[PDB]
């Protein structure tokens, strides 16, 4: 993954969990990583230290990407700082509460779909021209990676229907983006985490077991001929 | 399909296309069909005449189901007329325009997702109580049938990404509803049309032509009948001339 | 399903279970049904009586379709009797024993694949020219229906790996046949039965709940624009 | 991928194409690679020289793995040389001809299914005991990686039906092996190439060209490394320039 050195990678929802672990793993190969959350972390400089300690660089950008204006602002701020985008990682998302169908109102639907649907759509939209520029300059490809879910495939847990559907939504919109943007040499791939006795490996995954898949999809040398794919990382929980 | 006689079937978006053809075919087996559109058909009496001539009955209910309040109102109106719901057919939906990703704004996203996402969610939400009651009274099952799409599987055409995604959204939410509502003896199935009535799309179809609405309706009849499909739930039947073989 | 009247339907493995139930249901719409098993049933005339009582007709043909020569003989015998084939139903198949991977030898592999693979391949092969002729004469379509399985999708039970794989094999070869033979107006579809607490409906299916799907796929009026599809009949056991 | 140093990786069909490229890329991380072909390469010393120049080691083993006896013999030979197996890569396979269905005879069926079905079954069968022992000794996982195909998903080209089916067979038997062998800390994953090195096939690929073997190898390296993919089993990674997006 020597081709990740100096690559400018914007990761949404990356101050904790999978996003932060991915940021660090990418930074180990010299990536320049834009961290993001809707809230300021306790110690932003510490996160930056971990990126630089690993061998890369970066910055933290606060932005609430449930709002389209904020997606625009985040992309513009990242490009102002680093002069472009080589990889976008759509990682921000989540359940945003649980509700059986009969208790779902407009507010609940809006909340879940803004977090998991509108955010990914608009982040990607605003990143496209920068990703297009990146691939043109490098003569290789640029990349989008999005965090999917097992729930996209088998409906998710009771009360998590809208969330599950939003991930199926994501998995399929990537297929559309392959059709539109492969001509621009932009690749699109998904890492789909699982959720214990329904898991063949008999345990939940750790963030360290998720990060390498993102690194793989980020590197043109590793995955340059790979686009429109979903790699499920779930200890065998589903074998699609 | 003799077990469809008297069954009360609410079909959203059924004044034209697949919905109207399905309504007529169900009426042939004596179904009582609720026709619906967001706008008034120019003569509802004629459409209802066709249902009765086929051998069934029904009524027309105007409701713009992109609005949650309208979904509640439509279910209430149908239940006011027929006291209950035995089958809900979520057929309303559509592209609502095309846009390359870089031209998509909030309005475009909201429009497509209200038409294909919010609508089916809220229609199903408001119908489920009645479907539950229906199944309990009959001792068999009640049914939800939703119109999906090939685009749920392979991303749809350029400009149709949000539509495509909204259909994948539907296909997967049905899987969730199987988990929640199979205990209430409610079945959930999808008919996923390919291309229904250009040369390039036809060449991508092994049968070399687009489908007709008459070729779509029988799949809905099959999924509506407990006798035919009583042990079938959580499934998608693609009707597409071989355009995709999933 | 009024267009099934007089349709000549050859069903392999149809003296018991799904095959016999399907034969009867088709006969209710006036179909002429060729029954088949590798062994003579106790009372062949009784089965014929059930077809005729339902409203159709038929005959019983004994043939061991694990052997290609027997597939040829069965097709030739059916056509000798009824002058053609309008629908082929590949229903013969089954586990043929259970074996964990380490105990699988050539004999086991051969047994399972002859029953589930070679049989379907060769039955369909020998039927094609008759199915081609049927569709040309009717001006509509002729049809192949094959019995698949949930096991094609999720690997089957422990010890049933070769069986499970043979069903995935079937599901995919149908996709190839769509490409080759749609130009001949021959349709190909699959009914995929499930196998209790892993089943949302909380029970196993009955043969009566399986038969209608076959009738649906057999009728041009019902499924004339449907080819290359799999309808899983499994009480929600998998929602693919 | 530092955890690949010294790992003993048996790759069937690895004197050319994807197998040879994968062998070399693994050797770069210090792997000990068993090269195999059903026929003798014209100079094995040269191929082994490339493995050592890359930074690894290995040996060549001739075996026609369409025969079960040869599968046993190959595993025995590799284990005789290196005492065990840490990763098995089932890469041997291929069309073995094309035939329209009406021209397929028993010989055609047997040939394709021995090459793509029987071979992978028996190679995996004979390797599993050693993979089990390997995982126990290391305290991590051992791995099986098998070469699948786009044809497993969408039926393959005209004439390639049995090949296509044999790859679907493989994709699904891996799912069974996850159920049986995850308890032994053996992982099972598939790399499914699309088209690897005509104008019509290229136009069906969004990237507008066939893949190269160098673009396939990294996926195998990823699946071979417990550090990279230790929580990944029962998966298929398609490497196809967008030809199918499953």
């Amino acid at each position: 993954f020597s081709d990740l050195k100096g690559k400018r990678i914007l990761i949404t929802g990356s101050t904790e969990g999978i996003g932060m672990a991915t940021a660090i793993e990418l930074a180990r190969y010299g990536a320049v990583v834009g961290l993001n959350s809707h809230v300021d972390p306790a110690d932003p400089a510490l996160l930056l230290g971990k990126l630089r300690e690993a061998g890369g660089d970066g910055a933290f950008f606060r932005a609430d990407i449930t709002k389209t204006a904020e997606c625009q602002r985040l992309v513009s701020a990242f490009v102002e700082r680093f002069d472009g985008i080589d990889v976008l990682i759509n990682n921000a998302g989540g359940l945003a509460g649980r509700s059986n169908l009969e208790n779902i109102d407009d507010a609940f639907y809006d909340r879940v779909m803004d977090l998991n649907g509108r955010s990914v759509l608009m982040m990607t939209k605003f990143a496209i021209p920068h990703l297009r520029a990146s691939a043109k300059a490098s003569g290789t490809t640029s990349a989008v990676i999005s965090t999917g879910s097992i729930a996209a495939r088998e409906g998710g847990g009771i009360g998590a229907g809208v969330y599950a559907a939003s991930k199926a939504w994501l998995h399929d919109i990537h297929r559309n983006w392959v059709k539109e943007f492969t001509k621009d040499s932009i690749r699109f791939n998904i890492v789909a985490p699982g959720t214990a006795n329904s898991i063949p490996m008999g345990r939940f995954g750790t963030v360290q077991e998720l990060a390498p898949a993102y690194v793989f999809f980020a590197s043109h040398a590793a995955s340059g001929y790979i686009t429109g794919q979903i790699l499920d990382v779930n200890g065998g929980q589903i074998c699609p």
